[PDB]
Protein backbone atom coordinates (compact mmCIF):
# COMPACT_ATOMS: atom_id res chain seq x y z
CA UNK A 1 0.00 0.00 0.00
CA UNK A 2 1.18 3.37 -0.95
CA UNK A 3 1.66 6.25 1.64
CA UNK A 4 1.09 3.85 4.58
CA UNK A 5 1.78 6.52 6.91
CA UNK A 6 -0.40 8.79 5.90
CA UNK A 7 1.69 12.04 5.32
CA UNK A 8 1.02 14.90 3.40
CA UNK A 9 1.91 14.63 -0.26
CA UNK A 10 3.66 17.39 -2.54
CA UNK A 11 3.87 17.02 -6.41
CA UNK A 12 5.55 18.94 -8.78
CA UNK A 13 3.46 18.71 -12.23
CA UNK A 14 5.37 19.52 -15.80
CA UNK A 15 3.24 21.70 -17.85
CA UNK A 16 1.97 18.32 -19.88
CA UNK A 17 1.19 16.93 -16.79
CA UNK A 18 -1.08 19.63 -15.85
CA UNK A 19 -3.12 19.37 -18.98
CA UNK A 20 -5.34 16.86 -17.91
CA UNK A 21 -6.85 17.07 -14.64
CA UNK A 22 -8.80 14.17 -14.25
CA UNK A 23 -5.79 11.98 -15.27
CA UNK A 24 -3.32 13.88 -11.98
CA UNK A 25 -5.96 13.20 -9.56
CA UNK A 26 -5.65 9.27 -10.67
CA UNK A 27 -1.91 10.00 -10.28
CA UNK A 28 -1.85 11.48 -7.46
CA UNK A 29 -3.78 8.96 -5.58
CA UNK A 30 -2.15 5.89 -6.95
CA UNK A 31 0.92 7.10 -5.10
CA UNK A 32 -1.34 7.07 -1.75
CA UNK A 33 -1.60 10.61 -1.57
CA UNK A 34 -5.42 10.37 -0.17
CA UNK A 35 -4.51 8.64 2.46
CA UNK A 36 -3.27 11.73 4.35
CA UNK A 37 -6.46 13.65 3.51
CA UNK A 38 -4.39 16.43 2.23
CA UNK A 39 -2.59 17.13 -0.89
CA UNK A 40 -0.04 20.26 -2.06
CA UNK A 41 0.42 20.48 -5.81
CA UNK A 42 3.00 23.47 -7.33
CA UNK A 43 1.59 24.49 -10.34
CA UNK A 44 4.47 24.32 -13.10
CA UNK A 45 6.98 27.48 -13.46
CA UNK A 46 5.24 28.57 -16.87
CA UNK A 47 1.47 28.72 -15.40
CA UNK A 48 -0.24 31.54 -14.19
CA UNK A 49 -3.74 31.67 -12.84
CA UNK A 50 -4.19 35.22 -14.62
CA UNK A 51 -1.84 38.02 -15.39
CA UNK A 52 -1.80 40.53 -12.52
CA UNK A 53 -4.56 40.74 -9.51
CA UNK A 54 -3.87 45.01 -9.63
CA UNK A 55 -7.74 45.24 -10.48
CA UNK A 56 -9.43 43.36 -7.87
CA UNK A 57 -10.29 45.66 -5.12
CA UNK A 58 -13.32 46.85 -6.47
CA UNK A 59 -14.98 43.22 -5.45
CA UNK A 60 -17.56 43.18 -2.89
CA UNK A 61 -17.65 41.06 0.36
CA UNK A 62 -21.52 41.70 0.93
CA UNK A 63 -21.80 40.32 4.07
CA UNK A 64 -18.23 40.11 6.36
CA UNK A 65 -18.19 37.65 8.73
CA UNK A 66 -16.60 38.07 12.58
CA UNK A 67 -15.21 35.20 14.02
CA UNK A 68 -15.90 35.53 17.57
CA UNK A 69 -14.53 32.74 19.91
CA UNK A 70 -15.91 30.96 22.92
CA UNK A 71 -13.78 28.31 25.15
CA UNK A 72 -9.96 27.63 25.89
CA UNK A 73 -7.13 28.67 23.64
CA UNK A 74 -6.76 24.43 22.40
CA UNK A 75 -10.82 23.60 22.00
CA UNK A 76 -13.01 26.46 21.18
CA UNK A 77 -16.08 26.78 18.95
CA UNK A 78 -16.27 29.68 16.88
CA UNK A 79 -19.91 32.00 15.84
CA UNK A 80 -20.13 33.98 12.68
CA UNK A 81 -21.67 37.66 13.36
CA UNK A 82 -22.25 39.66 10.19
CA UNK A 83 -20.98 42.93 9.41
CA UNK A 84 -21.74 45.65 6.83
CA UNK A 85 -20.68 44.93 3.32
CA UNK A 86 -17.00 46.41 2.30
CA UNK A 87 -14.85 46.18 -1.14
CA UNK A 88 -11.81 43.90 -0.67
CA UNK A 89 -9.49 47.46 -1.42
CA UNK A 90 -11.47 48.32 1.84
CA UNK A 91 -10.54 44.90 3.14
CA UNK A 92 -7.45 44.71 2.04
CA UNK A 93 -6.93 48.37 4.57
CA UNK A 94 -8.36 46.93 7.22
CA UNK A 95 -6.63 43.59 7.47
CA UNK A 96 -3.08 45.93 7.29
CA UNK A 97 -4.61 48.15 10.10
CA UNK A 98 -2.88 48.04 13.72
CA UNK A 99 -5.63 46.21 15.01
CA UNK A 100 -5.65 43.26 12.87
CA UNK A 101 -2.31 42.65 11.17
CA UNK A 102 0.10 39.90 11.37
CA UNK A 103 2.20 40.43 14.54
CA UNK A 104 6.05 40.39 14.33
CA UNK A 105 7.24 36.40 14.63
CA UNK A 106 10.32 34.58 13.80
CA UNK A 107 9.25 32.08 10.99
CA UNK A 108 5.53 29.86 10.28
CA UNK A 109 6.35 28.05 13.07
CA UNK A 110 6.27 30.66 15.75
CA UNK A 111 3.13 32.35 14.14
CA UNK A 112 1.35 28.48 14.47
CA UNK A 113 2.37 29.44 18.69
CA UNK A 114 0.90 32.54 18.60
CA UNK A 115 -2.11 31.73 16.74
CA UNK A 116 -2.93 28.90 19.50
CA UNK A 117 -2.19 30.87 22.21
CA UNK A 118 -4.05 34.36 21.48
CA UNK A 119 -6.59 33.54 18.73
CA UNK A 120 -9.41 33.28 21.27
CA UNK A 121 -8.91 36.71 22.11
CA UNK A 122 -9.85 38.44 19.06
CA UNK A 123 -12.10 38.53 15.99
CA UNK A 124 -10.80 38.45 12.86
CA UNK A 125 -13.30 39.55 9.71
CA UNK A 126 -13.28 36.49 7.10
CA UNK A 127 -14.54 37.31 3.92
CA UNK A 128 -15.70 33.62 3.07
CA UNK A 129 -18.32 32.12 0.70
CA UNK A 130 -18.12 34.93 -2.48
CA UNK A 131 -19.85 33.04 -5.67
CA UNK A 132 -16.65 34.13 -8.25
CA UNK A 133 -13.61 33.45 -9.91
CA UNK A 134 -10.44 34.90 -10.35
CA UNK A 135 -9.25 32.60 -13.13
CA UNK A 136 -8.67 34.30 -16.32
CA UNK A 137 -11.15 32.70 -19.07
CA UNK A 138 -7.92 32.12 -21.12
CA UNK A 139 -6.30 29.96 -18.58
CA UNK A 140 -6.89 26.26 -20.06
CA UNK A 141 -5.27 24.44 -17.02
CA UNK A 142 -6.63 23.88 -13.29
CA UNK A 143 -8.63 26.85 -14.11
CA UNK A 144 -11.29 26.03 -10.95
CA UNK A 145 -14.25 27.50 -13.04
CA UNK A 146 -13.66 25.28 -16.05
CA UNK A 147 -13.94 22.03 -14.04
CA UNK A 148 -16.01 18.79 -14.53
CA UNK A 149 -19.24 19.05 -12.75
CA UNK A 150 -20.24 16.78 -10.04
CA UNK A 151 -23.74 16.59 -11.75
CA UNK A 152 -21.78 15.32 -14.75
CA UNK A 153 -19.36 12.94 -12.72
CA UNK A 154 -22.79 11.45 -11.02
CA UNK A 155 -24.88 11.35 -14.64
CA UNK A 156 -21.27 9.38 -16.02
CA UNK A 157 -21.08 7.19 -13.39
CA UNK A 158 -24.29 6.33 -12.10
CA UNK A 159 -26.35 7.21 -15.32
CA UNK A 160 -28.73 9.75 -13.41
CA UNK A 161 -29.72 13.57 -14.78
CA UNK A 162 -29.83 15.40 -11.95
CA UNK A 163 -30.24 19.46 -11.32
CA UNK A 164 -27.89 21.09 -10.14
CA UNK A 165 -24.79 23.40 -10.99
CA UNK A 166 -21.09 23.80 -9.33
CA UNK A 167 -19.27 27.18 -8.95
CA UNK A 168 -15.84 28.45 -7.44
CA UNK A 169 -16.01 30.27 -4.13
CA UNK A 170 -13.59 33.31 -3.30
CA UNK A 171 -12.11 33.55 0.66
CA UNK A 172 -10.74 36.65 1.96
CA UNK A 173 -8.73 36.45 4.80
CA UNK A 174 -6.75 38.08 7.14
CA UNK A 175 -4.30 37.20 10.19
CA UNK A 176 -6.04 34.61 12.79
CA UNK A 177 -9.26 33.85 10.10
CA UNK A 178 -10.32 31.22 10.84
CA UNK A 179 -11.78 27.51 9.07
CA UNK A 180 -13.25 24.71 11.95
CA UNK A 181 -13.18 21.22 11.84
CA UNK A 182 -14.60 19.62 8.68
CA UNK A 183 -15.06 17.63 5.69
CA UNK A 184 -17.09 18.79 2.49
CA UNK A 185 -20.44 18.61 1.94
CA UNK A 186 -21.17 14.88 0.78
CA UNK A 187 -17.34 14.20 1.68
CA UNK A 188 -16.86 15.35 -2.04
CA UNK A 189 -12.94 16.41 -2.73
CA UNK A 190 -12.21 19.80 -2.37
CA UNK A 191 -9.50 21.86 -4.20
CA UNK A 192 -8.06 25.15 -2.86
CA UNK A 193 -5.92 27.95 -5.00
CA UNK A 194 -4.41 30.70 -3.27
CA UNK A 195 -4.36 33.38 -5.41
CA UNK A 196 -2.44 36.05 -3.38
CA UNK A 197 -1.01 37.25 -0.33
CA UNK A 198 -0.08 35.55 2.85
CA UNK A 199 0.01 31.70 3.36
CA UNK A 200 -2.64 29.26 5.12
CA UNK A 201 -1.63 26.79 7.41
CA UNK A 202 -4.08 23.46 7.38
CA UNK A 203 -4.68 20.49 9.69
CA UNK A 204 -5.99 17.37 8.24
CA UNK A 205 -6.66 14.00 9.95
CA UNK A 206 -6.60 10.80 6.99
CA UNK A 207 -9.43 9.43 5.86
CA UNK A 208 -9.07 6.35 7.73
CA UNK A 209 -8.93 7.83 10.88
CA UNK A 210 -11.47 10.14 10.66
CA UNK A 211 -14.01 8.88 13.62
CA UNK A 212 -11.11 9.22 16.17
CA UNK A 213 -11.86 12.89 15.36
CA UNK A 214 -15.37 12.63 15.61
CA UNK A 215 -15.31 10.69 18.81
CA UNK A 216 -12.70 13.52 20.39
CA UNK A 217 -15.13 16.24 19.16
CA UNK A 218 -18.32 14.52 20.67
CA UNK A 219 -15.93 14.29 24.30
CA UNK A 220 -14.85 17.66 23.77
CA UNK A 221 -18.20 19.80 22.68
CA UNK A 222 -20.84 17.18 24.47
CA UNK A 223 -23.99 19.62 24.15
CA UNK A 224 -22.97 20.03 20.87
CA UNK A 225 -22.97 16.19 20.23
CA UNK A 226 -26.63 15.85 22.36
CA UNK A 227 -27.85 18.34 19.76
CA UNK A 228 -27.18 16.58 16.16
CA UNK A 229 -25.42 13.67 15.08
CA UNK A 230 -23.25 15.08 12.73
CA UNK A 231 -22.24 18.55 14.74
CA UNK A 232 -19.17 18.81 12.98
CA UNK A 233 -20.92 19.75 9.93
CA UNK A 234 -21.62 23.30 11.66
CA UNK A 235 -18.19 24.03 10.89
CA UNK A 236 -17.72 25.94 14.01
CA UNK A 237 -15.66 24.11 16.52
CA UNK A 238 -11.06 24.12 16.43
CA UNK A 239 -9.26 21.87 18.34
CA UNK A 240 -5.22 22.47 18.43
CA UNK A 241 -2.78 20.54 17.77
CA UNK A 242 -1.71 20.22 21.57
CA UNK A 243 -5.14 19.02 21.86
CA UNK A 244 -5.14 16.33 19.49
CA UNK A 245 -1.42 15.12 20.10
CA UNK A 246 -2.74 14.52 24.08
CA UNK A 247 -5.32 12.12 22.64
CA UNK A 248 -3.69 10.48 20.36
CA UNK A 249 -5.39 11.31 17.13
CA UNK A 250 -3.41 11.21 13.93
CA UNK A 251 -3.07 14.31 11.90
CA UNK A 252 -0.82 16.47 10.05
CA UNK A 253 -0.10 19.67 8.95
CA UNK A 254 1.43 21.69 6.17
CA UNK A 255 1.48 25.72 5.11
CA UNK A 256 0.24 26.88 1.76
CA UNK A 257 1.92 29.79 0.35
CA UNK A 258 0.38 31.90 -2.99
CA UNK A 259 0.75 30.21 -6.12
CA UNK A 260 -0.26 26.74 -4.42
CA UNK A 261 -2.92 24.41 -4.49
CA UNK A 262 -4.31 22.18 -1.94
CA UNK A 263 -6.60 19.24 -2.70
CA UNK A 264 -8.71 17.80 0.02
CA UNK A 265 -9.71 14.28 -0.35
CA UNK A 266 -13.00 12.38 0.49
CA UNK A 267 -13.66 12.08 4.29
CA UNK A 268 -9.96 14.01 5.39
CA UNK A 269 -11.42 16.23 8.00
CA UNK A 270 -9.16 19.10 7.92
CA UNK A 271 -9.32 23.09 9.64
CA UNK A 272 -6.74 25.41 9.76
CA UNK A 273 -5.85 29.94 9.57
CA UNK A 274 -4.53 32.31 7.77
CA UNK A 275 -1.05 34.03 8.54
CA UNK A 276 -2.07 37.22 6.77
CA UNK A 277 -4.43 39.11 4.24
CA UNK A 278 -5.05 36.69 1.47
CA UNK A 279 -7.61 35.35 -1.32
CA UNK A 280 -8.07 31.70 -1.96
CA UNK A 281 -10.52 30.21 -4.68
CA UNK A 282 -12.17 26.75 -4.06
CA UNK A 283 -14.44 24.54 -5.27
CA UNK A 284 -15.92 21.24 -4.77
CA UNK A 285 -15.68 18.30 -7.52
CA UNK A 286 -15.98 14.37 -7.56
CA UNK A 287 -14.16 11.34 -8.96
CA UNK A 288 -15.46 8.01 -9.07
CA UNK A 289 -13.92 6.84 -5.88
CA UNK A 290 -16.02 9.72 -4.18
CA UNK A 291 -19.25 7.62 -5.03
CA UNK A 292 -19.09 5.47 -1.81
CA UNK A 293 -18.23 8.16 0.14
CA UNK A 294 -21.07 9.97 -1.22
CA UNK A 295 -23.36 7.31 -0.08
CA UNK A 296 -21.90 7.12 3.43
CA UNK A 297 -21.39 10.75 4.14
CA UNK A 298 -23.00 11.73 7.63
CA UNK A 299 -26.26 14.46 7.71
CA UNK A 300 -26.93 17.53 10.25
CA UNK A 301 -30.81 17.07 10.40
CA UNK A 302 -30.73 19.77 13.11
CA UNK A 303 -31.18 22.16 10.54
CA UNK A 304 -28.05 24.05 11.48
CA UNK A 305 -26.10 23.44 8.73
CA UNK A 306 -28.60 24.49 5.75
CA UNK A 307 -26.70 23.59 2.55
CA UNK A 308 -27.07 24.01 -0.65
CA UNK A 309 -29.58 23.60 -3.59
CA UNK A 310 -27.18 21.12 -5.42
CA UNK A 311 -26.40 19.33 -2.22
CA UNK A 312 -30.69 18.40 -2.71
CA UNK A 313 -30.19 15.95 -5.58
CA UNK A 314 -27.10 14.05 -4.14
CA UNK A 315 -28.75 12.97 -1.16
CA UNK A 316 -32.04 12.21 -2.95
CA UNK A 317 -29.79 9.68 -5.31
CA UNK A 318 -26.94 8.23 -3.04
CA UNK A 319 -29.01 8.86 -0.15
CA UNK A 320 -33.12 8.25 -0.45
CA UNK A 321 -33.59 6.91 2.83
CA UNK A 322 -31.85 9.95 4.60
CA UNK A 323 -33.84 12.11 1.86
CA UNK A 324 -37.34 12.88 3.82
CA UNK A 325 -35.46 14.02 7.27
CA UNK A 326 -32.54 15.90 5.66
CA UNK A 327 -34.81 18.01 3.99
CA UNK A 328 -36.80 18.56 6.97
CA UNK A 329 -33.60 20.24 9.13
CA UNK A 330 -33.36 22.29 5.27
CA UNK A 331 -36.97 23.38 5.13
O1 LIG B 1 -9.87 28.38 2.77
C1 LIG B 1 -10.74 28.30 3.70
O2 LIG B 1 -11.22 29.15 4.52
C2 LIG B 1 -11.54 27.04 3.79
N1 LIG B 1 -11.27 26.13 2.63
C3 LIG B 1 -11.58 24.84 2.64
O3 LIG B 1 -12.12 24.23 3.64
C4 LIG B 1 -11.39 23.99 1.40
O4 LIG B 1 -10.79 24.54 0.45
O5 LIG B 1 -11.89 22.85 1.51
MG1 LIG C 1 -12.35 45.04 -8.84
NI1 LIG D 1 -12.96 22.46 3.21
ZN1 LIG E 1 -26.81 19.77 13.01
Amino acid sequence: AQNPNCNIMIFHPTKEEFNDFDKYIAYMESQGAHRAGLAKIIPPKEWKARETYDNISEILIATPLQQVASGRAGVFTQYHKKKKAMTVGEYRHLANSKKYQTPPHQNFEDLERKYWKNRIYNSPIYGADISGSLFDENTKQWNLGHLGTIQDLLEKECGVVIEGVNTPYLYFGMWKTTFAWHTEDMDLYSINYLHLGEPKTWYVVPPEHGQRLERLARELFPGSSRGCGAFLRHKVALISPTVLKENGIPFNRITQEAGEFMVTFPYGYHAGFNHGFNCAEAINFATPRWIDYGKMASQCSCGEARVTFSMDAFVRILQPERYDLWKRGQD
